C-alpha cells in the first residue's frame, strides 16, 4: 500500500521535473523527448533506439500536436516513425493522417515523412538532417 | 519483494542524476524545480500545473533555503505561492514568514509575494517578471 | 501485478528521455552522470555525496567504456573514485585497471587517478580541476 503510493508520487514528481525542463513531453501513455540534435532518418533510430526508445509517430491529433509543438520549440523539422501506403515501423499501415495540401507526392523517390512546425507532414527523402524525437 | 527494490532504487537513480544536473532540489517530501524562465505569477502558475506541480512556496526554513539557493543560483527574484494576512493558494494562513525588513508595506496594492536572492520575502504586485519555481 | 507494470514503464521512460537528453549513462546497474562542471577530486565527492551518489569508477571494461565516452562528449580529463596499490574508496583493492603506458609513476606524490578523453588512466594530484562524474 504505502510503499506503493511513494513510489508513485516520486514518479510523478521526476516526470513533473522533466515535464517543466521541457526535457519530456506526455500524451496518454506516451512520452516524447528530443535532445534537440538533428540527423537523418536512420541516425534519429539509432538514437532513439540506444535510449530504449523509438522515432516518434503521431498516432492520434493529440500526438501529432504534441509533436508539433516540439517541431515549433526547436524550430526544425521532424522525422516521423513511418515509411513508404505509409506504414509505421512496425509495419501497419497508418491510420491518422495530417498531409500538408499536396502531399503526399513523390511515391517512389520520398520514402520518409517530415513534419513541418506547423504540425502538417510531407513525404520526403530519409537523408535531410532533421529534428530527433523520441517516444517512450 | 525484489520487485520493489529495484524500483525504489530506479527511482533514486533518477532523482540523483535530476540533483545532479540542478534539475531539481529534494527537501523532505517536496522537490523544487525551475526551468530558468521568468514570467509573471499568474503565468508560472499556468506553467507549474501544466507540469503536474504548483508554484512553488516555502512553509519550512528549509524550504526557504531550498528556494532561496534557486534564486541565488539562477540569480532573479522569484514569485512565491502566496497570495494577500497571506494565505497559501490552498486557502490556508501562511505560517512561516521571513519578510525583508519593513515588509509588507503594501496592502491593497501588493497582493503578491516575491523572494529575493537572500532568501528574504517582500510584498509586491503580480505582474513583474521573475523566475518561475515549482514543487511537486 | 499492473500496479508494478505501469510503474516500471513509467521508470524506463524516464530513464529513456534522461539517456536521450545526455543526462545519464546505464551500464548494468550503475548509472553514469555529469553536469559538467570541473572542480578538484573532494569538490567532486562532495557534489556527488549531495545528489545521493558517489563519485565514478569504473570496475569494468564496459563501466571504462561508459565513463570514457562521458570524457570524450564533454572534452575534459576526468577524477575517478579511486586512491593510492590502489583502493577503491569503499577501501577495496582495484580489480580491473586501464593505466596508460608508463603509469602509475608517481607514488607518494599522485594519490588521484585522472582518465584522459581516450579512456586510459594516470596517478595524478587531487587538487587539478576535472570533470564532475558521479554514479548512482
Ligand atoms: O517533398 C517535396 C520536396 O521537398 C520539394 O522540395 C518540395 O518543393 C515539394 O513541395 C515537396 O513535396
Ligand atoms: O514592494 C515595494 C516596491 O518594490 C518598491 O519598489 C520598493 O522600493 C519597496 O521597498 C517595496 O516594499
Ligand atoms: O602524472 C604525471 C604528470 O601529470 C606529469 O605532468 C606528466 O608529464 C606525467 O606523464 C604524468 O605521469
Ligand atoms: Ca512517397
Ligand atoms: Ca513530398
Ligand atoms: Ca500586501
Ligand atoms: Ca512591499
Ligand atoms: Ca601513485
Ligand atoms: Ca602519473
Ligand atoms: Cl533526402
Ligand atoms: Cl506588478
Ligand atoms: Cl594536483
Amino acid at each position: 500500500q504505502t510503499e506503493l503510493y511513494e513510489i508513485k508520487h516520486q514518479i510523478l514528481q521526476t516526470m513533473g521535473v522533466l515535464s517543466l525542463q521541457g526535457s519530456m513531453l506526455s500524451v496518454g501513455d506516451k512520452v516524447f523527448s528530443t535532445n534537440g540534435q538533428s540527423v537523418n532518418f536512420d541516425t534519429i533510430k539509432e538514437m532513439c533506439t540506444r535510449a530504449g526508445g523509438n522515432i516518434a509517430v503521431p498516432r492520434t491529433p493529440e500526438e501529432n500536436e504534441a509533436i508539433a509543438s516540439i517541431a515549433k520549440k526547436y524550430n526544425n523539422y521532424v522525422y516521423l516513425g513511418m515509411i513508404d501506403d505509409f506504414h509505421y515501423l512496425d509495419g501497419a499501415s497508418v491510420s491518422y493522417t495530417n498531409w500538408y495540401p499536396g502531399e503526399p507526392n513523390g511515391q517512389g523517390k520520398e520514402d520518409c515523412v517530415e513534419m513541418y512546425t506547423d504540425g502538417t507532414w510531407n513525404d520526403r527523402g530519409c537523408l535531410q538532417y532533421r529534428l530527433a524525437v523520441c517516444e517512450f
